Formats: C-alpha cells, structure tokens, sequence
C-alpha cells in the first residue's frame, strides 16, 4: 500500500482516560459484579438505547434514565441491588471530564498532516445536552481544528462497527481503502475497516500504536523534536474593524472567550506577529484581540507625523475599547506596543485590568534632558536618528519589501545589520546582502505575508512612530509623579541587544509590584523566537493576575 | 441668550449618592466631628493632595494614604482619635460603587441631544488605579456614548473652579459663553461661568433643575413619555467577518464583554432588525453578536436555493463559532433565525448555552404529511407558496426597495398587506400603495439603511429560505425522537397575525422546562415595535438561565 490519510478513534486513542476506564474502575470501587455496568450500557445492541445515543436518535439527558434503567434490570437478573445514592449521571460526568487529550497522538496526527496526509476522527459519541456540556465542547473545539474532518456517529446516524460508515469514511476522505491508516482501541472497529483493505492498528499503550504507524507510514512520530505552538491561517480568522475616528478605521484578529487581552505589536510588524499566541491564550480561556496597530496592514496609516504620538495613539486605543463595548483590555505589547501599553497604564489605568511588555522597559522621561539628545548618548540607537527625516528610511525600506523583511526578522546568532553608524553608512542595509538567506524563525510563506501587508500602506506611517519625540517627552513628563500600581508583567529577551535587560533595572522603582520573566537565547522578535516560552510566561500570568 | 450645548457635573448631576454624601454619613455613623473628613480631603487647598489627585499628577492608590495621612492630622488639631480599623480605602470603595446613573438627568441629556444641542460632561475625577476599578470604567462608558464631549479634570490637567478649565470647555465646545447652559453641584464651580456669561444651575434636587432647564431651553424635559431604549449607529460599531466556506463569509457587529450571546433575524430583515436590543444585552453584561444572515447584507449569497437549507445554515453557524473560538454561544432568533435557533437546539446542543425564539415556535415535522401540504392547510401561509418560484418573488420585492420596506415593516394596526390569497392576486403588494406612510416604527433613515444593504445582493438569497422545505423536513425528521433539555425561551406576540401565540401551545411536550414570555400590543416585527419589554424579557431570562 501507499498511505495519504489517517484516520484516528477519539475515545482511547486521541483521548485518555478511555470513558470504558470508568465504566470499569467505577464496579470495582463499589464492589459491583464485574461487567455489571458494561452489560447495562450495551443492553439491546443494535437496537438497545445506547446505540440510539449514538446514532442521534436521542440525546444524552434522554439516555441516562434508560441507562438507569438498564442498571437496574441487570442488578435484578445479576442477583444484587445497587448501591443507595448511585448516579450514573454522575459516574459520567466525571468520567468525561477525567477524559483530555492525548498529546504525543495529536502531535503525531499533526506530523503527518504537516507532511501531505488528509486527517480524520471518527467517533461514536453523542448529542451532548447535560448542563455540564461545555466542558466536552472545549476539548472538540481543540481536536478538531487540527484535522480535516470530524466523523460523529450522532451526526451521520450511523454508528462505529457498520460498514456502512466507513463506506461514509472513504467517500468523504476520496481514498481507496488501501490509501488509509485508521486506529482505534477496539478490536471489532478494525475488523470492516480489514475487509475493504484499510491498514489498521489496535491501539493498547499509545507509543507502540506510534511505533506501528511510524512503521506503516515511513515518517518519524515517536521521538520527534519539540514542536512549535499552533500558527494561524489569516483566512481562516475572524476579522474585526473599528473606526475610531472619521478618517481611522483599526482593524483587528479576534479568537477565544474570557477577559479581553489586546495584543499590541511593534516596528515594523502586524497582527501576524502574535500567529504563535492567538490559539494558546485562546485556548488557556481568553478572548485575543490582536491588532493591526494604526500605520499597519488593515488600519489605517494616515501620512501626518503628528497622527502617531503616543497621546493620539492611546486615546484612539480607548475608543477602541468604547466602540467595542469593552470596559477593560488586558494589554500586552512588543517593542512600539509596549511602549504605548505602559502608557495606557500610566494615563487610562481604569481600562488596562493588567499590563504587560515583551523586551519594551518602562523608562521615565528625564524632564530636563531632551531625548533627541537621550538617543546619541546610546550608539545603538544610531538607527532612530536616520528614521527621522521623512522620506529617507522609506526609499529603503520599500524598494525591496522581501529584502527588508528577511533582512530584519533574524534570530540573535543570525545577524546581518550593524545597529551602529546607520548614519554614516547612510542606510540600514549599505553593507547588507541583496538576497538574504530565510531565517530559522521564518517559513517563505510567512515573509511575504508581511510583504503582501505592506504594500498597502508602506513605511511612511509605521516609521511615523519614531517621528514625535519631543511630543511623547512632553507628554510624558505629566506622568512623573505617578507610578503603575496595576498588575505588571516585564519580559525581557537575553539577546535583544538593542532593547537590552538592563534597560529594565529600575522598573520597580515606578512599578513596585512588578513581575518578571527572562527569556534565554532570545533576540528582538521575541513570539516568533521563543514562542513556547512566551506563551507559557503569559499564560501563567494572566491566570494569577488578570484573573482570580 | 440662545442656548444650543449643556453641559453636566458628574458626580452629584448625573450620578446620584453624591461621593461628599458618603464623606457626610460616615462622619455621622462613627461620630466623628462635623466635617473631619471633609477637611482631611480639602487640605492644602489649590496645592494639595487632592487636588493633585484631580489633576492627574498622582493616581487613586497614590492619593488614599495622602489622605489618611490627612485624616489623622485633621484627628490631632481638631482633638480626638480616629476608630480601631479605620479605612479610607473601605469608605471611598462603598461610595464609588453606591454611586449609579441619574436617569432622569441622563434622559433631559438625551432629549437635548436630540433636538440639536451639543452636550459635554465636566467633571472633576481621578485616574483610578484600584483593584476595583472596572465598577467606575463601565459608569463612565455608559455615560459618555451619550454625549459630544467627556472632559476629565485628570485628563486636561485643570480642575474645576479654575477658570482656564471653563475656557477649555468653551473651546471644546466651539461656542460663545451665553450659547451654554451648565449645571453642577457646587456653587463655586458656577460663579466663573456666569462671569464669562453662561447659564448656570444649582443642581439640588433633580426635578427643580429640570424645571430650571426646561425653562432656559424651551424644550420639554420633566415627565416627557418613555423613550425608545438606545439604538445603533452602523458606523460606530465593530464590524466582523468570518470565512465558513470557500464562497462564504459571514459578517456581524459585535458589543459587550461577558457570555457570547447570537442574535439571528428573519425574513426580509438584517443584523440592524437589534438596533435596541444590542446595546441594551452589552449594557447588562454580555457579549452580542448580531448578524448578518446568509444571504443578507455583507454576508455572502450564493444563488443556489440548497445553499439555505437548514441544515448547510446550522453547519455554518458553528464553523463560526469554530473560527471565533467560541464553545458555545446563547442563541437567540426571529421569524427564520428563530427557527433556526432551536435547529441549533436539536443538532448541536453542545454549542448552544441556552435558545431564544421570538414569535416562532418549535413544531416538529410530520413524518406523514409533506410540508408543501402543510402551507396550504393555513390561508395565511399562502405567501410560502409564491415565494416558491424562483424570481417571482424576488422581481417584485426588488423593483422598489423603499415601498417594499415601507410596507413590510408596519405595526399590528397599520397593516397594508392582505396575507391571504397572494397566489390569486397575483403579488404580495397587488392592491397596496406605491409611495406608502411612513410607520410608527421606523424614521425614513432607518429604511433607507435596509434599502442600502438590499442592493448588494437582493432578494434571491433570502427567499432560498423558503425554497427548502422537503429537504427541512427529511433532516427535522431525524430529531423526532428528540427532546429540548437545554435552557429555552419562547417568547410570543400577541398581534402577529401569521406566527400566532397559539401555534407555540404544544411546545413544552418538546421542551418540558421551557421558559415563556408574551407581548402585547406586539405585532410581527417584535424588536422594533416592542424593544424596552423584548430587552426587559431577554436580559431577565439571560441572568437567570445563561448564567448562575
Ligand atoms: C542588530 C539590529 C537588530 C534589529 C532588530 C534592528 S531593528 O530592526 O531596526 N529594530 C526594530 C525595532 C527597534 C525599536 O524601535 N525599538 C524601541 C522602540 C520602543 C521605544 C524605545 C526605543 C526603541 C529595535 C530593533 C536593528 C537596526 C539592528
Ligand atoms: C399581514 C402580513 C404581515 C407580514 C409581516 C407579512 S410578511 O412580511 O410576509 N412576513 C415575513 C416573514 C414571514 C415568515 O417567513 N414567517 C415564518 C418563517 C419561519 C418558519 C415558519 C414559517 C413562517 C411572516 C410574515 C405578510 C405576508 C402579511
Ligand atoms: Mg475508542
Ligand atoms: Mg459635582
């Protein structure tokens, strides 16, 4: 054969803690004749109330009292009586919630969806309608975006030994028989998928059931390296857009339930800058609004300096908010977005319910200092000084929009652009390759997704941003007396040597309960980086602090 | 003078238990000397704490131990000692909170607003920084979508007595000092004012200050009838789009924080058919999607009729709430969406935190009787019938969009539109106006929106709706056997003509815990004929069964 499909059992293979697993332990820890249970809920068979469960005929809640009933008249013919206060509803409720994913099977369904092969569930299960529902339609919710289709006996009517549903299987994947792995934990499953000509594979401990699909399919499964957290497909996302203004309209990238987190990129970037924390935070219970901050991608990027101060970038952030619905956002910000995510907190805390920045530190305005002058005291910042003048830095930067991205979104061991004497050189790029090598961070396709992005707007409004300091410094200086008293979360990225850790050293001085978290090996772009790490940082401290 | 803005004092105009109300009472219940709180919060006068407070030098949480502080060096000179466990923060969270909306100051606003003048709030307030916070954000955002302009002491850095704030205002405000009416609490914040020539109110009681106010307005404010609940400007809101299909995007406006709640119209209608209950549901603490229906306004529509079965609109409703990363939503219908809304019910229970249909109600489909049998049973469904015919329908629906909504959309005793025979006339409007009246209802804006989003795609993607029957019935057959189990409310109209009350007296045999509600003086178009008793019945029925 020549394997291009898979298809996966839910219960015992993509999901452990097999619901049987309590069916069984749950005789045991009573002391009830063994099968007691299990001859209850087979009571019928193909006819019997659990097969109409799973055909869609009747719902769950419709089922448990005839399952009741079941127990009851096996626990009369079986020679006992049940124990006092005995609920199957409740055997199953924990049962189904014990039930989560089974990791190293979904990653292994991932790996060879990632190499070419069509995926799919399928499973026996049932119209859920138990006021505890929503804790199975979470785990759905996550399975089934990974895979092409989603099989369920109460959707088709037809239930998990009949040929009929793998004739249903094979016609909805468009394969032969002998084109398809299917696995699943019980053995009378495999025998149809057998006769057609299906490999199969009885699924016991889950790495040998790898072992034999790794034999089967020629890739590796079991072994295989870290993986990288879920990406996003933009056209598979929910896009949303707010005018704050008569001539700016915001767009935005919105995913999961819960409290508000607004992602806030920073230069040059986008949206897609967060595609590795949109699906995490989503799943870990949030509603992810990641924007296109005002210059980029789908908003606006109207040409005058002046539209791009911090002041008229936070308040257009509130109106964000006010249009939206949203009394409070949990703000998290990356280069330019942490800088203006410090200061919603500073000027609008009653609508920042918490705060975070990935390597942006909080330094004060020094009211005496003119930070024209701040930005030649550090060589590094050499690069702000030729942003200045308008025109100049967008000649560059739009002449070849590939060049620039490859160019700049490199891993801190990959660099090619000397931050120093940018000026003098007189370009970013003056001593830089034409056709840069692809980063490791990056796919090709990734790239021009930016590239496609910019060429709506270009650079003028994004290097805007840079174009008003002496505006923010005076801003700013109505803020030195306050400090952030919200929660606060800094994050700071070993190899990011131009936004350096140090930078952050007194950050407790004006926010004295604020947390942290270090990155290693990290550089500038630190979610495309370090994303595994990012998300876990965030997502343990939202949960302890924009929460409960 | 002629007045054409208002301008209102927060606390203690618009927002009653005035916070000096608090700083009084609790004076009094612990005994303390007359004033000692108050003289605590006044000290140092223009250079003080607290007004550094309203300024926006320092935050909330900086200022209350600046107060404390005060409190006991007030507790010193004035000769006692303050009780055990004193707390300042205590005192000043219970009045924040105790502090609400002034309704009937809100709704003189209003009225003002409507006839033309320019309104502002002018208030002196502080950037709020305590863990409790959110109370006071979501106060001061009901408020200001009510108004032109909301000035903060804290935001513009001048407070109000200050003279330099009332020239702010007037320049906010585009006009000339006697072109202003502003009422406020405190005298002293009106004696400068009156020196550049405004008007001016003590606001003691309420209902005086109206009277004041009707006065220098001419414009009658007190005992004026119960208006019409909040509507939507369609530019203001947020506007979201999901792909479901290659071919297919379904659009919504989307308001509020909290459980996600779908709001699904009906035939001929539009996402703008909730105008008065979006706001309303976002207000009571939820999170409204209203949409756009396939085949209607910016969502797309397919011109084939299979396209708007009920079970290709279920499928996509929740790969809508698969691509939004919602686990369920609350789904509440009209006329079609309704209908469709308990489909959701039967079909996907697991995705459905609780269902709502306004005027349909739930009949299951005869497994015997063909439905196209069914409609002729009725007269009044004898419109089904010529909606059957592809272009028909749709050549006489679309050759007039203005007297096509004009007509439609009528209150119970307006009606123009003889429902039965439609077949023998020969037309849905045979023998009505060309250029009809104006409803009750609706303004000609209001229309011409409708008219607006008709001109995209017409009339053949709604009418499809009605193009599947037979295919309705073979998939509704399958869930015969079902029941409703999850929470449900049904609520009905009594003038509605076709979707009668008494069509819904046999549903609680389908859905035995099934939740009523009923409408007078209600004709077909339940949302904007009857919006404050549809948004009372709805927001009861949310924060009792969607919720805890
Ligand atoms: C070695 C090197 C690496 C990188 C990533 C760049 S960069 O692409 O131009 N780059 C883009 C973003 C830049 C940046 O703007 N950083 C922040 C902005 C927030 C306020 C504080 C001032 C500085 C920092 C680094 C440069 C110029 C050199
Ligand atoms: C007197 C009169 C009043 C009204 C509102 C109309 S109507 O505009 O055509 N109209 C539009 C919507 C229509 C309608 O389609 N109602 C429902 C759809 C859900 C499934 C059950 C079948 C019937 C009901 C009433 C008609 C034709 C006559
Ligand atoms: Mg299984
Ligand atoms: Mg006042």
């Amino acid at each position: 054969m020549t394997l291009r499909a898979a298809v996966f059992d839910l219960d015992g293979v993509l999901a452990l803690p097999a619901v049987f697993g309590v069916l069984g332990r749950t005789e045991e820890a009573l002391a009830l004749p063994r099968g007691l249970l299990n001859d209850a809920f087979q009571k019928g068979g193909p006819e019997g109330a659990t097969t109409r469960l799973m055909k869609g005929e009747i719902t769950l809640s419709q089922w448990i009292p005839l399952m009741e009933e079941n127990c009851r008249k096996c626990s009369e013919t079986a020679k006992v009586c049940l124990p006092k206060n005995f609920s199957i509803k409740e055997i199953f409720d924990k049962a189904i919630s014990a039930r989560k994913i089974n990791r190293p099977m979904l990653q292994a369904a991932l790996m060879l969806r990632k190499k070419g092969f069509t995926t799919a569930i399928l499973t026996n299960t049932w119209l859920d309608d138990r006021a505890e529902r929503d804790g199975l339609a979470q785990l759905m919710c996550e399975l089934k975006m990974h895979f092409d289709f989603l099989i369920e006996s109460c959707q088709v009517g037809m239930v998990k030994p009949e040929p009929q549903i793998y004739k249903f299987l094979l016609d909805t994947l468009k394969a032969s028989p002998s084109e398809v792995v299917f696995l699943d934990d019980i053995g009378a499953n495999l025998k149809p998928a057998r006769d057609l000509g299906m490999v199969t594979i009885l699924v016991q401990d889950t790495d040998t059931a790898l072992k034999e699909l790794e034999k089967v399919t020629g890739i590796q499964l079991l072994n295989t390296p870290a993986p990288l957290p879920t990406s996003c497909n933009p056209s598979d996302m929910s896009h949303g857009y707010v005018t704050v203004k008569p001539r700016v309209r915001l767009h935005f990238v919105e995913l999961g339930s819960g409290p508000a987190v607004c992602l806030c990129h920073g230069f040059p970037e986008s949206w897609y800058s967060w595609r590795y924390q949109i699906p995490a935070l989503a799943q870990a219970g949030y509603r992810v609004l990641a924007m296109d901050m005002k210059g980029y991608g789908e908003s606006s990027a109207p040409p005058e300096i002046e539209e791009y101060c911090m002041e008229v970038l936070c308040k257009e952030m509130v109106t964000f908010l006010d249009k939206l619905g949203l009394s409070q956002a949990v703000f998290i910000g990356h280069d330019w977005g942490g800088m203006l995510v410090w200061y919603m907190a500073l000027f609008y805390p009653e609508r920042v319910r918490a705060v975070a920045s990935l390597n942006t530190p909080f330094i004060p305005a020094n009211p005496n200092m003119s930070p024209l002058e701040s930005i030649k005291a550090n060589p590094v910042f050499d690069y702000q000084l030729y942003f200045q003048e308008p025109g100049v830095a967008e000649a560059e930067l739009e002449q070849n929009l590939s060049r620039t991205f490859k160019s700049l979104f490199r891993a801190s061991d990959e660099s090619v652009l000397s931050m120093h004497k940018v000026c003098e050189a007189g370009g970013l790029f003056v001593n830089s390759p034409e056709e840069p090598s692809l980063s490791r961070m990056v796919t090709e396709e990734e790239i021009q997704f930016y590239v496609q992005q910019f060429k709506k707007s270009g650079f003028r409004g994004p290097l805007n941003w840079y174009r008003n300091m002496e505006r923010n410094w005076k801003w700013a200086c109505k803020s030195l007396g306050r400090k952030i008293l919200i929660p606060a979360l800094m994050v700071t990225a070993e190899k990011d040597f131009v936004l350096v850790p140090q930078m952050s050293q007194h950050m407790e001085d004006w926010i004295p309960h604020l947390k942290r978290g270090h990155i290693e090996d990290c550089g500038h772009w630190t979610q495309m980086d370090k994303p595994t790490e990012v998300n876990q940082i965030l997502i343990k401290w939202l949960d302890s602090d924009a929460r409960n």
